């Protein structure tokens, strides 16, 4: 954590800088070039004509604004680079650009505003015609203008401390000797002006390289890239022209162009076309007016950048930059020159755009804005939630039972933790909204606890019904009432927000059930209610202890300091690594978060010490007004963060103190959407219980089916009818003519005698039919059943034989035919289909269940079979319809959206792998020597292990094939190397400690009390290191078969305690000699202070010394001498 904020944005907020810009623009800059005086001492002689166009093109207001913005960016980046830890350059005062306070920054900007207002024309340098130096005269005019301005407005005492400060800044502005590195102000003005003037010098590529080399030593390589990128953006925003940068002549010219230092005029001459191979091979540079002769040649830019050392050292060897006329932001710079506000707003816009685009380019681009289609498990969870809404009687006090299956608190909790709530809520409907009130009625008496331990428990159902439940409201009004319940934060909202993020501790089953039930329904209501013009800023309050706040501030500072919008190269890989490892947006929550537009309400009513400010340039957030605005105030909004939208910090400002005196911080967050933030999903976790319920329902259908099997004994009935008709065939012949006529025509219910006609009928048709049916029913040959029923005696034959016994037999055969067809339809369609869908649910295969569904017969086909009871028919049709309507949506969108940007992920993985390998090698290089190094190594190992976990997650995401295992050979190899280093480190530390202790044992021949103190301090340090090794050995060696050997460390401690004993012997000798040598109060005032100092040192020794017999003897001697001194004081000194 730095002592100053990572952000400096004076131009946006400050008043004095803007006032100074307005004054200078109204007085000097906003006027045509007047032309230099022909004679400075004689105005009457007139003026020379301006050397260029009278308009202030190159040095107008645009130049001043761009230079001031570049100076502010330079300080921005210098502070960032110091925070990252890489050393910066130093000016001759020994100060660093990160050490300039904001007050000096404001003074520097004010004194920079006057740097160019003195000019009269575009002449530069010494003039041969008049022997004059227009630069000095112009800057003298500027110095006089600055002095006049500072005197006129009485600025001294307001900003500047005294006259000497004004004189220092005047000497800065005058620039008599171009003292480029005297002090940070000199650098921050001069090199900023040079960076801005870079655009005019030609050739552009060499000028850009030289400017990079100038900025590198002062701010750093990454800073030398960021500043140039920002200045390019300012160039395009304000509307200047930029020459084309083309360092490898890709546009196919005859040559890249002669190499020439634009500021100095250096040119490299080769003698006889001997192309070199390194920069050091170049001979010394000739001057600008050197002539070529014979077969000599100028070094070409292409050949110069073909050299390898320049390629390695200077990153811009390969790059290519966009020309200005290609984008043609031309010529509205002349329009920007008319008013300061336009250019200042454009500068601020570009500055914000750079910072946002850095992060957005660091992450993957947004493939689509339309939301995902639901995952199979989310559809299952939505169905489960609706089914629970169906009835609350199935809810028990410590578990949820539904459709013959129970659910634990774990299921609801990890359903909340894992799955989306927005899509699941969107899957619900209004019948569930009414079932909400039904559930509230059922759960009237259950208790509820808030997060405040002193809060009185409340019955949630009673509270809802009395206060929340509006009298006879329509469904939309109940949705608004649910939002209204969300409004009452104190008693109910805290518990919900703590449960939904695992922050809860000690809540029972009904509270977690209510949370997982209410969150999707509340979000559903929020989407359904209304659309409101969304404000572009939101302030969210929070209350946190300082201990958490410091870590949060450090994480935000690291994230801000690592994101950079480089020009030449891409550091997107580092930004992605740093954001994921340190982001805190999971704390922002996955629930309805209450926000407001007005900071005043937060600072007055709540007085919270932590405030989040969210920006939504893309409109990714969709805040909604709080339902019924009739009672709901204007400044109350609810926001739901999707999973693929994450918040990242860009500003950390210390704004003020709370009424309790605690510092209040205000963060700023930019919402970014990217498929990279979609968490990995443990799919199928909730599909399993749903499949279990479906299987249970199918099994209950099978239960009813085998009950109907038990209902009829078809085999016995068929056998009985066969026996009866065999007996009928065995009857004596009924040969009476009238008997035959009555037998055939009339309902003769007396067939104890059979006519020959009906006997032949039976023998020919019924005997084969029933015998075949019986044989089939023994063998269960079912197509053979169908064939026999095709052989069945036609109703025409029974109409011929209308005897009453024949009619009864025909009725029995119709009953048996219906029973046989019922058995046919069951054992062919349903029972095999029920078994098949049982396997499919066991296999969790939707397609096989659907196939078994198609195999199942239709409802009307079952209705044809009258022998099937209406209860079983209804049950079977209900099973069919339920499985259809539950599985068909379940088949939809079984594939999660795919992260298809393979190139970006692969490149990022390769860069990260190289970086972590380099860091592991650097860790391997380490050899510790003390406790602090050991602790630093432990922390480094921990963060490297976290980086390896990040690598594991990225590698898992890189895995696209479903039928291959994910590889961790490289990551595990680095982990093994790190563990080997972890084993080696304590051994090296112990060896170094032992060697240093052996060195320390050499006591000096002559020892003084300060030597006593210093050598005791060294001994204490070594003893503390040995105690650290003791604790490490105790921690690690627990459970090992080897004994807890510490004899060697106890020997080292014995050496150190003998050291202590000898040193304490010297101390005690001196102290006792001084005590016995006391003669008077003067000798007391001389010795007793020294005696007491030695005795305090001896008490420190006793604290370090153990309770051994020799140690206790020394302690007893020290205590006896101290008691003698104390007695002498207390008694004799009053004497």
């Amino acid at each position: 954590a730095p002592k100053h904020s990572l952000d400096s944005k004076l131009l946006e907020n400050d008043d004095d800088v803007l006032d100074t810009i307005k004054y200078v623009h109204k007085e000097y800059l906003g006027k045509p070039y007047p032309g230099p005086l022909k004679n400075p001492k004689a105005p009457e002689e007139g003026r020379l004509p301006p050397n260029e166009g009278p308009d202030r093109g190159p040095h107008g207001l645009a130049h001043t604004v761009r230079t001031m913005a570049c100076a502010e960016v330079m300080i921005e980046e210098a502070r960032k680079a110091q925070l990252r830890g890489e050393t910066l350059g130093k000016a001759k005062n020994g100060q660093t650009l990160a050490d300039v306070t904001p007050e000096e920054l404001k003074k520097i900007l004010i004194a920079q505003a006057f740097f160019v207002v003195g000019r009269d024309d575009e002449r530069s340098g010494y003039d041969d015609v008049h022997k004059r130096n227009f630069y000095a005269e112009y800057h003298e005019k500027s110095e006089q203008a600055f002095r006049k301005y500072v005197e006129d407005n009485k600025l001294i005492g307001k900003i500047f401390k005294d006259q000497k400060e004004v004189d220092f800044y005047a000497a800065i502005i005058l620039d008599k000797n171009h003292e480029w590195d005297a002090t940070p102000a000199h650098i921050l003005i001069n090199q900023g002006h040079m960076v801005d003037l870079m655009r005019t010098k030609a050739p552009a590529e060499v000028a850009l390289e030289r400017t990079y080399n100038t900025l590198k030593g002062t701010v750093g390589s990454k800073g030398a890239e960021v500043v140039l990128k920002a200045h390019r953006d300012f160039f395009f925003a304000t509307g200047a022209v930029v020459p084309l940068v083309n360092p490898e002549a890709i546009d196919d010219p005859s040559r890249g162009g002669p190499y020439e230092n634009p500021y100095s005029g250096e040119k490299f001459v080769i003698v006889d076309d001997k192309v070199p191979a390194s920069k050091k091979d170049l001979p010394k540079a000739v001057n600008r007016d050197y002539k070529l002769k014979d077969n000599e040649r100028f070094l070409t830019i292409k050949e110069y950048y073909a050299f390898p050392d320049v390629q390695q050292t200077y990153p811009g060897y390969k790059t290519r930059l966009e020309a200005s006329s290609y984008y043609f932001p031309t010529p509205f710079a002349g329009e920007c020159e008319q008013n300061p506000a336009k250019c200042l707003g454009a500068i601020q816009k570009a500055r914000s755009k750079l910072q946002t685009d850095a992060i957005k380019n660091g992450f993957q681009s947004s493939s689509e804005k339309e939301r995902r289609q639901p995952n199979m498990d989310e559809i299952a969870a939505a169905r489960i939630i609706q089914q629970i809404m169906a009835n609350p009687d199935c809810i028990h006090d410590d578990h949820v039972l539904i459709n013959g299956q129970k659910l634990e608190e774990k299921f609801f909790r990890d359903l909340l933790a894992k799955c989306d709530m927005a899509v699941v809520g969107s899957l619900l409907n209004d019948t569930d909204i009414k079932n909400i009130d039904t559930l509230m009625r059922h759960e009237k008496n259950t208790e509820f606890h808030s997060t405040d331990p002193k809060a009185v428990p409340v019955k949630i159902g009673d509270a809802w019904e009395n206060r929340i439940r509006t009298k006879g409201g329509d469904v939309t009004q109940m949705k608004h009432d649910l939002i209204f319940l969300m409004q009452n934060d104190a008693w109910y909202f805290s518990r919900v927000n703590a449960i939904a993020q695992n922050r809860d501790k000690g809540s029972n089953f009904k509270e977690v059930l209510f949370t997982t039930l209410m969150t999707p329904l509340t979000n559903k209501s929020l989407i359904d209610t209304s659309h409101v013009p969304a404000p572009k800023k939101l302030y969210r309050g929070l209350n946190l202890p300082q201990e958490f706040t410091n870590k949060l501030i450090n994480q935000s500072n690291a994230i801000i300091a690592n994101t950079e919008n480089t020009l030449f190269t891409d550091l997107s890989a580092e930004a992605f690594k740093q954001i994921k490892l340190n982001d805190f947006s999971q704390m922002s929550g996955k629930t309805c978060a209450s926000t407001t537009k007005n900071m005043k309400l937060l600072t007055d009513i709540w007085g919270s010490n932590v405030i989040f400010e969210m920006l939504d340039p893309d409109g990714l957030l969709h805040p909604k007004q709080v339902g019924t605005h009739m009672a709901g105030s204007e400044d109350e909004f609810s926001v739901y963060l999707p999973e693929d939208v994450a918040l990242v910090p860009t500003k950390v400002t210390l704004e003020g103190k709370t009424d309790t005196g605690e510092d209040r911080y205000i963060f700023t967050l930019v919402a970014v959407k990217s498929p990279d933030f979609i968490p990995r999903h443990e799919s199928g976790y909730a599909v399993e219980p749903f499949m279990k319920m479906q299987k249970e329902k199918v099994t209950q259908a099978l239960d009813a089916i085998e009950k109907d099997k038990d209902s009829y004994n078809i085999d016995e009935q068929l056998k009985s009818l066969r026996t009866e008709m065999v007996r009928q065939a065995k009857l004596p012949l009924r040969e009476g003519v009238f008997d035959r006529l009555s037998h055939r025509l009339s309902l003769e219910t007396s067939d104890n005698k059979i006519s020959p006609e009906r006997r032949d009928f039976l023998n020919q048709h019924v005997i084969p039919v029933l015998q075949e049916c019986h044989i089939a029913l023994r063998a269960n040959d079912m197509d053979m059943m169908q064939k026999a029923l095709a052989k069945f005696p036609t109703d025409k034959q029974w109409s011929a034989f209308k005897s009453g016994e024949a009619v009864r037999a025909k009725a029995q055969m119709d009953v048996l035919k219906q029973q046989i067809e019922k058995k046919i339809m069951l054992q062919t369609q349903i029972i095999p289909a029920l078994t098949e869908c049982g396997e499919a649910l066991d296999k969790q295969n939707v397609t096989e269940a659907l196939q078994a569904l198609n195999k199942l017969p239709a409802e009307k086909e079952i209705g044809k079979v009258k022998t099937i009871g209406q209860e079983l028919r209804g049950q079977i049709v209900g099973v069919k319809q339920e499985l259809t309507g539950n599985l068909e949506p379940l088949q939809r969108a079984t594939t999660t959206p795919i992260v298809q940007d393979a190139e970006k992920i692969k490149v990022r993985y390769e860069t990260l792998l190289t970086d972590v390998t380099k860091r592991v090698t650097d860790f391997e290089k380490i050899k510790p020597a003390n406790l602090d190094g050991y602790n630093k190594a432990i922390a480094d190992l921990n963060n490297i292990q976290q980086e390896l976990n990040l690598l594991r997650n990225e590698k898992i995401r890189m895995h696209t094939d479903k039928d291959k295992a994910v590889d961790f050979s490289d990551i595990e190899a680095l982990d093994k190397r790190l563990q080997d280093v972890q084993s080696k480190l304590p051994t090296q530390l112990l060896e170094q400690t032992s060697k240093d202790v052996a060195k320390l044992a050499k006591m000096p021949e002559k020892i003084t009390f300060n030597d006593i103190k210093s050598m005791t301090s060294k001994m204490n340090n070594y003893l503390e290191t040995l105690e650290l090794i003791r604790n490490d050995r105790i921690k690690k060696h627990a459970g090992s078969t080897d004994p807890l050997d510490m004899s060697d460390l106890d020997g080292l401690k014995g050496q150190l305690q003998t050291y202590n004993q000898s040193m304490a012997d010297i101390l005690l000798r001196a102290a006792k000699s001084s005590l016995d040598k006391i003669k008077d109060p003067a000798t007391f005032e001389k010795e007793s202070p020294y005696i007491k100092q030695c005795f305090d040192h001896l008490a420190e020794l006793e604290k370090t010394l153990d309770d051994s017999d020799k140690g206790r003897k020394q302690k007893e001697d020290f205590t006896a001498y101290k008691s003698a001194l104390m007695d002498k004081q207390e008694k004799a000194y009053p004497e």
